[PDB]
Formats: structure tokens, sequence, C-alpha cells
């Protein structure tokens, strides 16, 4: 699901100048910055726990590329010194704008990690409620006493997850959508449960 960039190396059996190989390096530097920039903006969270995993997967695999890609602008820094009039000029206004355009993403990789991070333990945590809440629809329903006990405990840590959400909301979570949608489902069955016992 992503390139690499270009190798300088492999550009040798072409033959140009040890300059203009660094225009077509910063260039294709450049070039990977652009595409991976997209397909990051493209970025989805997914709505239920597996889908979840997917992305955060996926997007390990993008963020993972987008910090070894640092050894290559490293390179293309290095490479200012290797340059003369008349492509210099040319040369460090390249250099400079993936410079930015580099630290922009990576920046935008980091939130999106984090993002889906928060995201991943959020739902883990209310499909597990959602879990119990469902089967003990069974099991109630199918003491007593040690029964409401149990509902007692259950409550501080729902309680909990209900927290959690209302502060990612709070934040604006990208993924404020599907958040709602957990948090509101298991204070729905909770609410449900409950009136069963009364």
């Amino acid at each position: 699901q992503i390139r690499k960039p270009l190798l300088k190396s492999s550009l040798l059996d072409q033959n140009l100048t040890e300059e203009e190989v660094n225009m077509k390096f910063v260039q294709d530097l450049l070039n990977w910055v652009d595409e991976m920039q997209v397909q990051l903006d493209r970025t989805e969270w997914g709505s239920d726990l597996p889908s979840v995993e997917s992305h955060l997967e996926n997007h390990k695999n993008v963020h993972r590329a987008i910090e070894e890609f640092e050894s290559s602008l490293k390179e293309a820094k290095i490479s200012e010194i290797q340059m003369t009039a008349p492509l210099k000029l040319s040369y460090t206004d390249k250099l400079h704008r993936l410079e930015s355009q580099y630290a922009k993403l990576l920046n935008t990789s980091r939130n999106q990690e984090r993002h889906l991070d928060t995201l991943h333990n959020f739902v883990t945590r209310a499909t597990n409620e959602l879990i119990w809440l469902n089967e003990k629809e069974e099991s109630e329903v199918a003491y007593h006493a040690e029964l409401m006990r149990e509902l007692e405990q259950k409550e501080e840590s729902i309680k909990a997850v209900q927290e959690i959400a209302e502060q990612l909301l709070l934040e604006n979570h990208p993924a404020r959508l599907t958040i709602e949608a957990y948090r509101a489902a298991m204070q729905t069955q909770w609410s449900w449960i409950l009136q069963l016992c009364q």
C-alpha cells in the first residue's frame, strides 16, 4: 500500500551529473510527500472493532514509512552542499518546500495515530460492556441480592466508559460519530438491563 522513495543509486545507469540526479531526487521526495498526504487526508476510522483494528494497523505501516522517510530527508538536506549554480537556487527551494511539507504530515500522521489509538481503546471498552450487558439478558432473564450487588459494581465501570466518551467528544475526536454511537448504545442497554430487575 506504500512506495519507497527513490534511491539515488537507481539513477546511475541513467547518465546524468551528480547535481542532475539530486534534482530528480528532491522531486521524487516532494512527490512522495504529496501522495502520502492524500492517502492520509483520505484516512478512515472505522465504525466497529474489527474495522478500527484494521485502520489502526494500516495506519501503523503508513506511520512507520513516514518515519523512515527521514533518512531520505537527511540525504536531501546534505545534498544542498553538492549543489552549484545554476541548479542550486532551484534545489534549495524544493528542499525547503520538502522540509516544510514533510513536517506537516508526520505531524498529521501523529495525530491520526493518537486518534486511532483512543478510538481503539474506547471501542474495545464499549464493546466489552455491551457484551456483558447483552449476555446479562440471559441471566437475570431465564439471587438476589448478590445480583443487585453485581449491578452496583458494573455501574462504576460503565459509568466510566461514559466519562471517556464524554471526554473524547469534548476534545472533538474525528471519529466523533462512531464514539457517540457506542456511548448511546451502551447507555441504552444498561438502562434496560436495570429496568429488568427494576
